[PDB]
DNA sequence: GCAAAAGTGTTACTTTTACACCCATGC
DNA sequence: GCATGGGTGTAAAAGTAACACTTTTGC
């Protein structure tokens, strides 16, 4: 009975989920179908509970809405502002998120009325999830340029334009054909499998899938 | 919403705690508690606390720093929510850890002795209590990433400073030695980092130029990198 | 006079950027 | 036969890293 005389708070949990489709970035967001702020947009989130630690309330929040398991994510901070949430006080923890757009489940997507958004149309989200977004989104931008966890966003084969799609997207900005398959030339753990898509071109170009074990017995990553 | 979409979950202890740097004579320290109640009678921790109702968090840091230091206005960052369960085997507690830079020669030496604190080496730290070292851990990876790309580093030391003081206080953040004259050539290019007339005497024979660092010429162009 | 820290430029090397045309195929 | 995305190399520029000796002055 030490930490009798403090207070307690209900942790909250809220989920940046980002995807990615036609060259262009999206959030799984809730346009609420519920109290508080029936109507308006907002992110996925929950509250964290007795039997289960903040990480995993955030894991349990992301599969109850994508049904999916086992899925990049990380941490982008307690936000505890005392009028944060106008109804209580609630200390949210955020967290994002990568997944694959091809692989959710619409059952519990459509339940939840949840719909992808490309990040620059975004609309007012509740609260104070639009300074929560910023945040993710810087972090999410720095950690991809350092880290392979852009390959979560593609499906397990890719082209190399599709690659370069997607960091175009985060970055927001073009870059160089001819310079970005040179980087990805040299980066070993990104191979070229002998298969071919051919719905995305008419010459069609080759599969290339990221090597986990490859990348791990020698970590240098720079797009 | 009801009283119930709130009151159907659980409520949880939040806890504050606090990973507080010092630079010294070439070398980076933490400020510690040997703590003088339990849990953990004895040993080695961070200095921490709860948030109260009328807090923010982020408040809520300010205030523990505060209490052990004196010291408000302090550089500070949240390295992150840990709230694994057992993470403090008394009770749950979710703690959210904050990092701090501070003048390790301005601090309030009355409060600090009050709460058992001590200023330790970060590279011969003691075994600390509970989950502090995951804390500790992060807190070094972030504070290292931020000051190198920002100008964080100046709050470690006082206001005037030679460019030998600022060359160590890089190698002990970075953890390696760096040329001299790189190493002043980059700084040679921050016109924030200003040249005083002023001369320090007491670190050497010959005696160095005291530098300065001028925040405002700073947020006139944010560049930094060194 | 020498120990002990201050101060000062040039050159090789590495990395990054800019840039334009042919290829294979499906319609 | 043409329209579409796939695929390729080279050179100039910028940035980064390696490198030694002279200056001051307190002891």
């Amino acid at each position: 009975n030490y930490y009798s005389s403090n207070p307690t708070f209900y942790l909250g949990i809220d989920c940046i989920i980002f995807g990615f489709n036609e060259g262009e970035i999206s959030l799984l967001l809730l346009k609420r179908n519920f109290e508080p702020a029936m109507g308006e947009w907002s992110l996925m989130g929950g509250f964290v509970q007795k039997d289960e630690s903040v990480d995993d309330a955030a894991k349990r929040v992301l599969a109850e809405l994508t049904g999916l398991e086992n899925v990049y994510m990380e941490q982008v901070g307690a936000f505890g502002a005392i009028d944060r949430d106008p109804g209580e006080r609630v200390v949210s923890i955020a967290y994002y998120a990568l997944i694959n757009i091809n692989e959710y489940d619409r059952e519990l997507v459509q339940k939840h009325n949840a719909y992808w958004v490309n990040i620059n149309e975004l609309p007012a989200l509740i609260f104070d999830h639009p300074e929560m977004v910023d945040k993710a989104r810087e972090m999410m931008k720095q950690k991809a340029s350092v880290e392979p966890i852009g390959f979560n966003l593609l499906p397990k084969l890719f082209t190399l334009s599709q690659l370069q799609s997607l960091y175009e997207a985060i970055y927001g900005e073009p870059m160089d054909k001819r310079n970005f398959r040179k980087r990805v030339a040299e980066m070993d753990f990104i191979e070229k499998t002998d298969k071919i898509d051919k719905l995305g071109s008419k010459r069609g170009a080759a599969l290339y899938k990221f090597n986990g074990k490859a990348y791990r017995k020698d970590p240098k990553f720079k797009l």
